[PDB]
Parts: structure tokens; sequence; C-alpha cells
């Protein structure tokens, strides 16, 4: 509260951080069906059910331009595309499974990381 703050841990290093983690993403051989906007013009349906699409070179460009306040918000964009592949995708399917593969991945640099 007013006047009464835990000790501050050191975010410096974050930016950085969250760049490599994205970095490891976006060369992982599953990555394929997360690298770019899905087109919303060739895909039936995708606009209507998906209200916040999200991919790893929005992300990138997001994170380069000071666009993420914190790693929390960084987080949610990440967790934001296999949330969005779940939804779309059958767990039985190539993209379905690429999307599991990839979440798990995630969670682990993301504990590893921080
Ligand atoms: O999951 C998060 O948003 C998050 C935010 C700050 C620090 C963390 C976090 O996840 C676990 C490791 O340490
Ligand atoms: O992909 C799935 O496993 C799945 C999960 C929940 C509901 C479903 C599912 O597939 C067919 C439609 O209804």
């Amino acid at each position: 509260s007013m006047s009464v703050k835990k000790p501050k841990r050191d975010d410096s290093k974050d930016l950085a951080l969250c760049s490599m983690i994205l970095t490891e993403m976006e060369t992982h051989e599953d990555a394929w069906p997360f690298l770019l906007p899905v087109n919303l013009k060739l895909v039936p349906g995708y606009k209507k059910v998906i209200k916040k699409p999200m991919d790893f070179s929005t992300i990138r460009e997001k994170l380069s331009s000071g666009q993420y306040p914190n790693l929390e918000t960084f987080a949610l964009d990440v967790r934001l595309v296999f949330d969005n592949c779940e939804t779309f995708n059958e767990d039985d399917s190539d993209i379905g499974r690429a999307g599991h593969n990839m979440r798990k991945y995630f969670e682990k640099k993301w504990t590893d990381t921080f």
C-alpha cells in the first residue's frame, strides 16, 4: 500500500529474456502454424470465431516496439496463441498437436527463466 512495498524484483533483463524465449519458439520445428497471422480471408470461420487473433510475428512486433507493459502481458499473448489454437483445431490433428507441444515448451522455458 502507500509507502509500503515488497522488496523490488530486478526487471531490467525481462525485455531481453522474453525476446530470447520468443526466438526459441520461432525456431522450434513445430512453430509453423503460429509464425504468421492466420489469413482471415482464406480461412473460413476464423474471423468470426477467434475474437483476438495472435501469432509469433505480431508478438515480436509488439515486443520490439515497447507494447508490453510487463512480462505478464507478454505471457498472456503467448498463451492466447495456444488457446486460439485449441478453440479452432481438433486435438487429434497436426496443428492441434503442434499447439499442445509449443505450449508445453513455452511454459517450461517460462518457469526456468523467471
Ligand atoms: O506467469 C506470469 O505471468 C509470471 C509473472 C512474473 C514472474 C513469473 C511468472 O510466471 C512464473 C515465473 O515467474
Ligand atoms: O478436439 C477435442 O478434443 C474436442 C474438445 C472439446 C469438444 C470437442 C472436441 O472435438 C470435437 C468437437 O467437440
